[PDB]
């Protein structure tokens, strides 16, 4: 349980650092240098997280290995402007920056542990004997070699290549961290300052952020572990918006939702001179064949009846084959409705589909009142050539090949022609 | 990463067990006996979780330690009706209950590892020599003592106090667990069976449950680690209800404020011959690039559509650079909207920007319908040269360089184009 609590404390510290950083700061979760690597414009901040709730008092030996690792990294990267930080929590130690003296650092380098001497102290303090260097260079070290190295490092005085004074003065800082509960509360309060309420932070934002940190921690690739405050905020806001939409679309009945959609669509439908295209899937509307002609007749009677005012010809695109289009053309010509399909036989003609109808105002005559065709590639090229004002999609037809840039798209979720007529304001009440 | 994945797998298994258990079952996360301690009315179920994704084939030695600890606990608690379960995942092993024979158990007790022999095998198989008993009773054991104990337990045949047959028949069960992804999917499906949707579980319920399990696991008190399905369900439902109450019914303040602001702004928007200047910061509006053109088109359709009545031209000033202005110019020209930017290449021109548009009422032609430039000093000077009636500021752009003397300033606090359309009376309900 202690390891899990330490991992949670490290994740909370990383989240707090992400929240407290600016938009220009790049932070690497489980960074190359330490647990938290904050990359600013000129200074890189490396923070090591240690949890010591079970320790009554802070001891120098508790921070031997981390300080040795930081010293080794500083020795290997002295030319880099990296600020090394050690974030360790102790229940009985006052929260704040704790100074580490040069004598304490020298005491760390004099530790009798063989692992530390072989890993970090040897590189910090190179041995002056070639035999000891060869022993340290062995991949596998026997017990006699370990004892010899330990005795040599305990008895011999070796110079320190690492500039301890400069490291402590500029590139090192030790801070006594807050408790796990206090750190979590501070992180939640930081989430509060981002416009998020306590309820939202407690329920959604904090667990999602913790899961995001945990997921980024286990990624083997270092580049994929780089995150930022803006990215986390955007991810949380997107999740919140999706949850809001999903939860809101569960209370209102069908009629209220349809009324809301109709009120949304009225302003665009009130304009006399807009080009409106409809993409319809016949299999999502009940009794499409028996009712399609009357629907088009009513639509033309409402929105394409005034010769002087209504200037734009509507277009209807259907997910069907050419033979059904010919049958619909027969049924339209039988009812004295003039349409154009762009098909002569089986071939499609560009210059027929896209021609503008001729008007004689005195005779109240328009050459054709609507365009009706199928969703073939040529027809979609015709649509893309002459971009429409409003593009209504009925039945979830694949719009992947249409150019939808700067085109107002209105997805209509209906299942019968009564609903479609109600949404387009051609009926007063269902 | 392997340890973190194993901890996540254990937490997912605990969550799945909690979901699958009945309302009368008490489950202790990180229980005294094993990882999962499900306490029924008369039978206590102990589950040990192991993750072995990196192991190609399951081996008996992989489960030596959990089985030995389990056998020792059963020996110490033979009078209790406790059923012990081993939940270990292996990629190449079929999911289901796997039988462990008595010969395999005897092989486990014959393991050559000194740690197992001294910890569990010694208590399961007591030594018949008092010297070995005294050596095992020592808190600190030297290498010679370890070697002597290992040799004695390897060479001597010792009887087993624990009833292996009864244990295997009644109090033991070994199951090959599912994969981490499969376990997570099953847990999410179980959460779906409680009345929660898939996305709701993914965004809120699953992270909340995982955080709850993690928080309960690290609790030092065993009693505080006791959980149940009803408690978790109630906690999740309370979190969902609080999130609902904070998200919905909070729109009242925003909608009422927006309605008040709209009513404030209506009187000046109904006059047909006013000059209106907009200063917009794109970073304060969601999806500015994808929605700017349609917003300008709608504003021109409502306020610059009547040639003989709408006589003034709007002016949109953006906090961007010249290249983005050129891109927007391209995009406007592609949509047959005539705008003037005042830039020929990279040089601003005073006389181009502030020329009045020509009109031919017979052909219904206006030379350009909008002015769209950047917030450069020259553009600000052009704005100051010809003073406007209404000045609208979006996003709080710096207006220190503008001559605001005797100018009606209307600051609008919005975060999306839908709200702006609502305020400018181009929509009737958000």
């Amino acid at each position: 349980d202690h390891t899990i609590k330490g991992f949670l404390y490290q994740f909370n510290k990383t989240l707090n650092s992400i929240l407290s950083s600016t938009d220009q700061d790049e932070i690497q979760i489980e960074g190359i240098i330490e647990d938290i690597d904050i990359k600013n414009s000129n200074i890189t901040n490396a923070i090591q997280c240690k949890y010591h709730e079970s320790k009554v008092r802070h001891n120098l030996s508790d921070i031997y290995k981390p300080i040795l690792q930081m010293l080794l990294h500083f020795l290997e990267n002295d030319s880099l402007n990296i600020k090394y930080a050690l974030y360790a929590y102790f229940p009985n130690e006052q929260v704040g920056v704790k100074e580490v003296t040069k004598s304490q650092i020298e005491e760390i380098l004099s530790s009798s542990n063989f692992d530390y001497i072989s890993k970090y102290i040897s590189k910090i303090k190179p041995p002056k004997e070639q035999i000891i260097k060869e022993l340290l260079g062995k991949t596998s070290k026997t017990t006699e070699d370990k004892t010899r190295i330990k005795k040599y490092y305990e008895t011999s005085k070796l110079e320190t290549i690492v500039d301890i004074d400069k490291f402590l003065r500029d590139h090192f800082v030790f801070e006594i961290g807050l408790s796990y509960e206090e750190l979590m509360n501070e992180t939640k309060n930081l989430l509060m300052k981002e416009g998020f309420s306590l309820e939202d932070v407690k329920d959604l934002f904090y667990p999602n952020s913790i899961q995001y940190i945990a997921e980024l921690s286990i990624l083997p690739e270092a580049e994929k572990r780089i995150s930022s405050k803006n990215k986390l905020i955007d991810y949380l806001k997107g999740n919140k918006k999706t949850a809001m939409s999903r939860w809101t679309s569960e209370v209102l009945t069908r009629k209220q939702l349809l009324k809301v959609r109709k009120n949304q669509l009225v302003p665009s439908l009130n304009i006399n001179s807009r080009s409106r295209y409809f993409i319809i899937d016949p299999d999502t509307i009940d009794n499409f064949d028996d009712e399609f002609i009357l629907f088009v007749k009513d639509y033309l009677d409402k929105y394409n009846s005034k010769i002087k005012l209504h200037t734009e010809t509507p277009c209807f695109i259907l997910k069907t084959d050419v033979n059904n289009l010919s049958e619909y053309h027969k049924r339209f010509v039988s009812r004295n409705i003039q349409i154009i399909t762009g098909y002569i036989g089986d071939t499609f003609y560009f210059k027929e589909f896209n021609k503008e109808p001729k008007r004689i105002i005195k005779d109240n005559w328009v050459e054709f009142k609507a365009r009706i065709s199928c969703n073939s590639d040529e027809v979609i090229k015709c649509i893309n050539y002459k971009k429409c004002d409003d593009l209504y999609i009925v039945g979830g037809v694949d719009v992947s090949l249409l150019d939808t840039a700067d085109v107002n798209i209105e997805n209509l979720e209906i299942n019968n022609f009564r609903e479609l007529k109600y949404l387009l304001s051609m009926l007063k009440e269902i």
